[PDB]
């Protein structure tokens, strides 16, 4: 197991746009394209993306190209991140997994109602960071995806991925 198989038993994988568990047209491997209700928005969005006219259709390795460039953007964004940094350095290699799967799900501006979550993590108080976790809006709006991350934070292993 790793990151891109993670991420797209979370995302799964679909080639023709989409509207995602918030209701925002998407394609690929949850590659968000705008929250603008408009298709044809969305259509544009996809064209400048791609590079070419694709009529809201896409082949798989264009899905894979953009979910490649997606999990880099999460990377360096966790990077560039003066709160999350020092926690992503301070996780071992399937606890900085999750943190991304995170950053890629709603990204810096969500995880940063993540503060004290965050700072749990970092001081490895791991059961208590589940519990804290468990207290958002992401929970209740997708548990068993938020399931699947919070375990991982917990245990440290890929328990949770393991039969999907
Ligand atoms: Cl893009
Ligand atoms: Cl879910």
């Amino acid at each position: 197991m790793n990151i891109f198989e993670m991420l797209r038993i979370d995302e799964g994988l679909r080639l023709k746009i989409y509207k995602d568990t918030e209701g925002y047209y998407t394609i690929g491997i949850g590659h968000l394209l705008t929250k603008s209700p408009s298709l044809n928005a969305a259509k544009s969005e996809l064209d400048k993306a791609i590079g070419r006219n694709t009529n809201g259709v896409i082949t798989k390795d264009e899905a894979e190209k953009l979910f490649n460039q997606d999990v880099d953007a999460a990377v360096r964004g966790i990077l560039r991140n003066a709160k999350a940094k020092p926690v992503y350095d301070s996780l071992d290699a399937v606890r900085r997994a999750a943190l991304i799967n995170m950053v890629f799900q709603m990204g810096e501006t969500g995880v940063a109602g993540f503060t004290n979550s965050l700072r749990m993590l970092q001081q490895k108080r791991w059961d208590e960071a589940a519990v804290n976790l468990a207290k958002s809006r992401w929970y209740n709006q997708t548990p068993n995806r938020a399931k699947r991350v919070i375990t991982t934070f917990r245990t440290g292993t890929w328990d949770a991925y393991k039969n999907l």
